[PDB]
């Protein structure tokens, strides 16, 4: 089972020989793509570059090539254990990334003369960011006996119930908020199940459900206590898995629509959600599409590749 | 009020004199459109050029500039009066043209290298033929003295009342060739209701809900007494007109999708649908786009833009 330019273990060795050959694997792929990041961040406009808070993101990411390349060759089980400790602290190291570089970049951007340029670098960044997250909790996840998992991997994901989960967790964000929030309903395959990798629908759904949540309940204000149902539906064929989350939330004005994807743009939570959503779909082989229906609604089509 | 690289009036002079300023309007515009058109025909590939259905357009395009130039400056009532028979018989004559195009180019488009060549003339053959019928029409229907309408705008069409009359014949349509048609649910902005030319709806909708209707009639071959409803949105705004045809027909295959759009392409009545109504729609300033739900259905959005 595999991703974009990168592969996902599915080792069961008894003698736990499956882990020293995924840690290897780690030692000779991360360092790579740490370092093609740095690149990145080398070739940042000057300007940009020099914010404080890049900077630190920048020494970061020289501080975990660093540590990677300072540790030892994986022999046995017993380096492989600390080589464990030095993933979970780079990954806790690493959790605030996104929001450092949508800082950093928020004032800088208005700066430089290309306008794409930021674009660029955050759609690779935060792209290659995902693949090594992916790949060392892969890794750490591997130690793990948990049923119907594989590592990271799914062996019989629910699409339903894991929009189920994100649809609880996004009505309490939107309660709390509004004191109400849609109801979703959801139809189609719900039955399906499938191999599948989780990670990526854990960052994706939530972003989606929370706008469709919101456009609806910033559409109602005259009815908080009654507005119309979001609507999920779960298309699942031999080629891909399409989620299709449809509201009556208004719709996305024409003024608005050009700028939705940009990193920074927001009508209110610093508006990466769609722009993030949609590079991660697309770096896993999918696709993220809007359909406004201006005075009416939005409906968002997730499309994700099934696994080869 | 205007349609791209043309006009049509709202005349409403008592001595009747908009009709003599429309008329010669006519004289002054057809001639240069029909001779442009001419030259489309003349650069065709010798080999579908030759095509003697093709041929016979070809010549039909040459009587008609013709007849046109052939005909006397329009000076009073009564030439304009023989002007409008000159114009009936044209438009009669040349009804059936998209058909003749079809079945000329069926076989002979397969010879040539250049693939994009026929997609090309026939979109602008067809949307400047469009163009044609339309200035054509207005001029005829500036006679009528119809409520609501000035030419043929209606200065208060209802897009459910023209979704509905496509509907029942789409219905009677698939009846008779299945023994029963899904239903079909308006939603949406259903009182909309603002000045359009109906006569692009006229061609579009049915083709869009034919389509529809076939699709889930042929998905649901073990309970045709009992299939899934055609579902359709109309969302108004001030700036376009959005119509969703959703069906759960069971979508748009991987395999077929990149291929929907191209003229003679069909699963099955002769394939020119789809990239008919979109190159009507993009005529016009708006757009025809596809969403598949593959294992579900396909939601078909048809935008328009309003009336200037
Ligand atoms: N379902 C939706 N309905 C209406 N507007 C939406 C919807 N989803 C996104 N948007 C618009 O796109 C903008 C960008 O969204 P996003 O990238 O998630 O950033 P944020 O939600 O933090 O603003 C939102 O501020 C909102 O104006
Ligand atoms: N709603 C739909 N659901 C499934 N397939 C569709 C739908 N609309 C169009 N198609 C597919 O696209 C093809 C092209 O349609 P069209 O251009 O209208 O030509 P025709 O209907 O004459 O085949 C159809 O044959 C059908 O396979
Ligand atoms: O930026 C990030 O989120 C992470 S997590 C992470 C984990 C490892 Cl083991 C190495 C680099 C790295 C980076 Cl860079
Ligand atoms: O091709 C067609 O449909 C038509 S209708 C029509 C009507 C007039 Cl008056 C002139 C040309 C012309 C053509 Cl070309
Ligand atoms: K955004
Ligand atoms: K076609
Ligand atoms: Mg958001
Ligand atoms: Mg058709």
């Amino acid at each position: 089972r595999l991703t974009p330019t990168m592969m996902l273990y599915s080792g069961r060795s008894q003698d736990g020989s499956h882990l020293l050959k995924s840690g290897r694997y780690l030692q000779q792929e991360l360092p790579v793509r740490i370092a093609h990041r740095i690149k990145g961040f080398r070739s940042l406009p000057f300007i940009i570059g020099c914010n404080p808070t890049i900077l630190h993101v920048h020494e970061l990411y020289i501080r975990a090539f660093q540590k990677l390349t300072d540790f030892p060759p994986i022999k046995d089980q017993a380096d492989e254990a600390q080589y464990c400790q030095l993933v979970r602290q780079l990954l806790d190291d690493h959790k605030d990334v996104v929001t450092l570089l949508a800082e950093g970049l928020r004032e800088s951007r208005k700066h430089i003369e290309d306008e794409k340029l930021v674009r660029y670098f955050l759609d690779k960044t935060l792209t290659s960011r995902l693949g090594i997250r992916m790949l060392a909790t892969h890794h750490l996840a591997l130690h793990e006996d948990k049923p119907d998992f594989v590592g990271i991997i799914c062996t019989r994901l629910s699409p339903k119930k894991i929009i189920e989960k994100w649809v609880d967790f996004a009505r309490r964000l939107c309660e709390h908020k509004y004191g109400n929030a849609p109801r979703v309903r959801i139809n189609g395959h719900v039955a399906a199940r499938f191999p599948f990798i989780p990670m990526p629908l854990d960052y994706i759904l939530p972003e989606l459900l929370k706008n469709a949540m919101r456009a609806t309940m910033e559409s109602h204000l005259d009815t908080p206590y009654n507005v119309p149902d979001v609507v999920i539906t779960i298309a699942n064929n031999d080629v891909d898995l399409i989620i299709r989350i449809s509201d009556r939330g208004g719709g996305i004005a024409h003024k608005d629509l050009d700028r939705v994807m940009d990193y920074h743009f927001t009508t209110a939570g610093f508006g990466f959600g769609l722009p993030t959503s949609r590079a991660y779909a697309e770096y896993l082989g999918g696709s993220l599409q809007l359909q406004s229906l201006q005075g009416i609604g939005t409906d968002v089509y997730l499309r994700l590749r099934h696994i080869d």
